[PDB]
């Protein structure tokens, strides 16, 4: 498969994928991400890197964004603490192998020229799309703050300023680069990563108690916390487990089993990890073991280079 | 009449008088008002300036805001444009002897700590009080923009940034006035001036053709637009001349008649001149006539201030 598919593999869409062939045919193409500084760094996180690495070793140069200015206008706290998550967060993703750059917000996001871009924006924005854009992002407050307005537009002006060709993000961004692809000069070519589920079953993944596995986490945890998540038998839909078996899994992998129901099942792909679950062959009991066993193998050089750094 | 009461005449409000009678026993004490630069300065705008030489007179130091960038934001044109404009307005004020500084919007309101504020006010200010604060200032549009919940914002973080003991403005300035003692740890003293009516009698004066006097107008164009005005006989309320007569006019003063119904009629104030128009004894000729000849005089020196400038 070339370059197109691989970077198509695992995504929900491309807007548009025309645009993305002629993309491809560039000498030089980046392509940009950004987050918001986040305490924990777990796999919703790292489903996206894995994306980044995907483009980048189809000859994209990558830029993360560290999102602090965005971070602080959606009410996460002070600048000071969240660039402090931020520099956190610049070394998971370094430990990630993932090659890029990565540039703050606030590094360029408090300019004169960039501010008076966000002015001009605004005239541009209509307060309803503003808002809309945001429901997937904030927490749909009481009486909603101007602060939220603003971000959907440094979001944009963010776009245009690190000048990527292909915008990378999570399907609740999608209004927001739909309105950069209205608002802005070049219109970036979108990637949306699939939401993987919470473990709680209940949502995306995030950092609310057991409800994530972050990449950095000790074999016990993520045992324990695979162990307690939602995964009835023969439901693949909304199972977070067999989500995690899809996305960060190798294939042929073997499933250690005892000898009653038993032995070792090999499974030659997903698919045939799919199938064997649906039609209860396999019981949630061991597709957790081996997801937490596998996990462990696949985030170990993660924690390690991680814990190596003093 | 004390400092007070002489600030306080012609005001629609002060909020509060408590509060400007403490802000007078002060050593230093700084009143600021700001102007969206504007292609006519007229006597809405002298009405405002008239007061600031009132407080200037009574020992405060004047800031005028030449607000630019909040023009920009309420859809006036291009910076660069607006500008100029604002240039022209700084020769009007000199020209009507007013002794300020004069600040631009733009000088210190792109700066990163201003903008740094601006989020952080947003971050505290509902849209819903944000867009009710500019009912009377921006035209209600059809959808409404994003700039358009920037506005009072930024020109609460000017006053802010101003540092003024008193905020001077038209009643239309209230709700941003109100919103800035309620966002900001030093509570401004706020005067609110009158809404001068305009020439045609429907609703402010205003850059609307025939419907302000500007203050640069030469003799022929007062006469005409004076001569054009709404002005029902025996009519006071919403009169805009008789609005001019109370709050420009110098008395005693001599409205010059000829010899039926004459002759010269001696006015000793405001008032006297309110009842006989209000019985129908002075009708709304002889008044216009006189108006136009004093505002000639009176706006004279302005004029020729301005036209001395080479
Ligand atoms: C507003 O700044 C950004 C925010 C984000 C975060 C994203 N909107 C999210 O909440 O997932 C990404 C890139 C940005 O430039
Ligand atoms: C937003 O900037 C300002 C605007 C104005 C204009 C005022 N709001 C008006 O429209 O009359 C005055 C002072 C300011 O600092």
């Amino acid at each position: 498969m070339d370059e197109f598919e691989m970077i198509k593999r695992n995504t929900s869409e491309i807007i548009s994928e025309e645009e993305l062939r002629e993309v491809l045919k560039k000498d030089e193409k980046s392509a940009e991400i950004g987050f918001e500084p986040s305490g924990k760094i777990h796999l919703g996180h790292y489903l996206q890197i894995k994306k980044m690495i995907d483009l980048q070793n189809a000859g994209f140069d990558i830029i993360i964004s560290l999102a602090d200015l965005g971070a602080y206008l959606n009410q996460k706290g002070e600048l000071d603490e969240i660039r402090k998550i931020g520099d956190y967060n610049k070394k998971v993703f370094e430990a990630m192998g993932l090659k890029a750059k990565y540039v703050y917000g606030s590094e360029f996001g408090l300019d004169k020229d960039y501010t008076l871009n966000v002015y001009r924006l605004a005239l541009k924005t209509t307060l309803k799309r503003a808002r809309r854009s945001m429901e997937l992002i904030a927490r749909e407050d009481e009486n909603p703050k101007v602060a939220e307005v603003i971000y959907p537009i440094m979001q944009v002006n963010n776009i245009h300023y690190v000048g990527v060709d292909v915008a990378v993000g999570g399907m609740e961004q999608r209004k927001i680069h739909m309105l950069a692809r209205e608002l802005l000069p070049k219109k970036v070519v979108c990637i949306h990563n699939p939401v993987l589920t919470g473990l709680d079953g209940e949502g995306k993944m995030s950092s609310s108690k057991g409800n994530f596995i972050a990449v950095d986490d000790s074999p016990e945890e993520i045992r324990a916390k695979i162990k307690k998540a939602y995964c009835p038998a023969g439901v693949v839909e909304g199972n977070p487990i067999m989500e995690i078996a899809k996305y960060f899994l190798e294939y042929p992998l073997t499933i250690k089993r005892p000898e009653k129901f038993g032995g070792d099942l090999t499974v030659n792909s997903y698919e045939e990890l799919e199938s064997l679950f649906k039609n209860k062959e396999l019981h949630p009991m061991d597709l957790k073991n081996a997801v937490a066993e596998e996990l462990i193998k696949i985030l170990e050089p993660i924690r390690k280079r991680l814990a190596a750094h003093h």
